C-alpha cells in the first residue's frame, strides 16, 4: 500500500536528503522570540478584525468555498492569481489602512524581508553543493504573500498514503516565478506514523505515489522553503492538527500581466484609438485598421474580466482592511465604460452607408472572436456570482456582479447581453 515518513521512521533524514532536498526546514530557534511575537500579533489582529475570508474558488468546473480562510497582503498594485481567482494586495509600508491593520502589513513585511535573507543564504549554500547571484536573488524577491487561516473544529481523508485530513490537498502552486522559492511561516496555536494533532506539510513527486510521500512535522513558530523548481517536480499539501493555525507563505508572484500600472497601461494603450480632446458620450475613433481594432476590443475583455468582474466578485472584502484599489478600481471602471462606446463605435462604422463589404468583412473577422468571448464570459460570470452557493454567503459577503446594467438603462451605449449582436455579425460573413 502507500507509505509516509516522519522523524520518527529511519529511513526518513535519509529520503528527505535523495529525494526532496530542495525542501528546507528552519525551526522556531532561528528567528527572535520577539520577531515570534510581533508575528503571532497580527496573524489575530488581523484574525478579528476579520480580514480574512474563504474564498469562492472555481477548481475543475465547479465552484467550491475553500475550507481555509485567507488574505493577500504585499507589494503595493499586485496582484496574485490561483484557481481562476485574482487576490489583490492589502498593501506593504514598501519603500516610497486602519491603525492596527496597517501595523500587521508592516510586520509582515518584516518577516517577509527576513525569509528573504535566509533564502537567499540557504539557495547559496543548495547552489554551493552541486560544483548568476542575481537569478538568486530574483527567486527569492518576494512580492507578496497570502494568509492562510483554519480552525479544524469548524475535512478529507489524503488518499495516496494515508497521511490523515487535509487542509489543503495535493497541488502545485500557480503564477509564480520560474523556479522562484516559496517561504511558509507557520503557526500553531498549542503511534503508526504521523500524530493528528500536530500540523504538516507533506510532500510527494508528481505522477508519483510508490514512492513514499514526507509529512514534515510544524510546530508553532517553524519555516518551511520549497526552494527553485521542486515545487514544480513534487506536489505538496497540508496535513491538520486539532488547533487552529496560521501560516503567512511568501511568493514572489508573476505579475507581468498582475501589476495596477499594468492594466493601467494596457487601457491607456487601448485608447489611444480615440479622439480624446473631450470625455463625452460619443466616442470617435482614429482607425479602423483591423490589427487596432481587435487590439482593444481584447483590452477591453482584460481590463473588464482579469479586473472588474474579479474585484468585484469577492465583493466588498477589502474595505475591511484597505481601500487601496477603491479609486483605482473607479478609474479601472471609468476606462472600462469609455471601451464600452469604443465598442459600439465599430459597430456603428460596420453597417454605415458608403463602406465597402471588403473591408468591413475585414473588420468583422478582427473583432469578433473578442465579442464572442466577450459573451461566453459575461455568461460565466453572471451564472457564478449568483450561483447559490453564493448567496449562501452572508451580508457584506455577497458576490458582487459588476459593472451591471439592463434594457432599461441608456446611459450605457450597449446591451449587457450581446447575443445577437453578435450572431447578427456572423450572418454578414456568410452571407
Ligand atoms: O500553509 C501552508 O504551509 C501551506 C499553504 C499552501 O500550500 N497553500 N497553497 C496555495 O496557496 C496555492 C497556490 N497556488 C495554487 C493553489 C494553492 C492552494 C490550494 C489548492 C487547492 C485548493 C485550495 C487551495
Ligand atoms: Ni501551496
Amino acid at each position: 500500500r502507500g507509505s509516509h515518513m516522519t522523524p520518527k521512521d529511519d529511513e526518513f533524514y535519509q529520503q528527505w536528503q535523495l529525494k526532496y532536498p530542495k525542501l528546507i526546514l528552519r525551526e522556531a530557534s532561528s528567528v527572535s522570540e520577539e520577531l515570534h511575537k510581533e508575528v503571532q500579533e497580527a496573524f489575530l489582529t488581523l484574525h478579528k478584525h476579520g480580514c480574512l475570508f474563504r474564498d469562492l474558488v472555481r477548481i475543475q468546473g465547479k465552484d467550491l468555498l475553500t475550507p481555509v480562510s485567507r488574505i493577500l497582503i504585499g507589494n503595493p498594485g499586485c496582484t496574485y492569481k490561483y484557481l481562476n481567482t485574482r487576490l489583490f494586495t492589502v498593501p506593504w509600508p514598501v519603500k516610497g489602512t486602519e491603525a492596527e491593520i496597517a501595523a500587521a502589513c508592516e510586520t509582515f513585511l518584516k518577516l517577509n524581508d527576513y525569509l528573504q535573507i535566509e533564502t537567499i543564504q540557504a539557495l547559496e549554500e543548495l547552489a554551493a553543493k552541486e560544483k548568476d547571484e542575481v537569478d538568486i536573488k530574483s527567486r527569492a524577491a518576494y512580492n507578496v504573500t497570502l494568509l492562510n487561516f483554519m480552525d479544524p473544529q469548524k475535512l478529507k481523508e489524503e488518499p495516496y498514503f494515508g497521511m490523515g485530513k487535509m487542509a489543503v490537498s495535493w497541488h502545485h502552486d500557480e503564477n509564480l516565478v520560474d523556479r522562484s522559492a516559496v517561504a511558509v511561516y507557520s503557526y500553531s496555536c498549542e503511534l503508526e506514523g504521523r500524530d493528528p494533532d500536530i500540523w504538516h506539510v507533506g510532500f510527494k513527486i508528481s505522477w508519483d505515489i510508490e514512492t513514499p510521500g514526507l509529512a514534515i512535522p510544524l510546530h508553532q513558530g517553524d519555516c518551511y522553503f520549497m526552494l527553485d523548481d521542486l515545487n514544480a517536480t513534487h506536489q505538496h499539501c497540508v496535513l491538520a492538527g486539532s488547533q487552529p493555525r496560521f501560516s503567512s507563505t511568501h511568493r514572489v508572484a508573476e505579475c507581468s500581466t498582475g501589476t495596477l500600472d499594468y492594466i493601467l497601461q494596457r487601457c491607456q494603450l487601448a485608447l489611444q484609438n480615440v479622439c480624446d480632446d473631450v470625455d463625452n458620450d460619443d466616442v470617435s475613433l482614429k482607425s479602423f485598421e483591423p490589427a487596432v481594432l481587435k487590439q482593444g476590443e481584447e483590452i477591453h475583455n482584460e481590463v473588464e474580466f482579469e479586473w472588474l468582474r474579479q474585484f468585484w466578485f469577492q465583493g466588498n472584502r477589502y474595505r475591511k482592511c484597505t481601500d487601496w484599489w477603491c479609486q483605482p478600481m473607479a478609474q479601472l471602471e471609468a476606462l472600462w465604460k469609455k471601451m464600452e462606446g469604443v465598442t459600439n463605435a465599430v459597430l456603428h462604422e460596420v453597417k454605415r452607408e458608403g463602406l465597402p463589404v471588403e473591408q468591413r468583412n475585414e473588420i468583422l473577422t478582427a473583432i469578433l472572436a473578442s465579442l464572442t468571448a466577450r459573451q461566453n464570459l459575461r455568461r460565466e460570470w453572471h451564472a457564478r456570482c449568483q450561483s447559490r452557493i453564493a448567496r449562501t454567503l452572508p451580508a457584506d459577503q455577497k458576490p458582487e456582479c459588476r459593472p451591471y446594467w439592463e434594457k432599461d438603462d441608456a446611459s450605457m451605449p450597449l446591451p449587457f447581453d450581446l447575443t445577437d449582436i453578435v450572431s447578427e455579425l456572423r450572418g454578414q460573413l456568410l452571407e
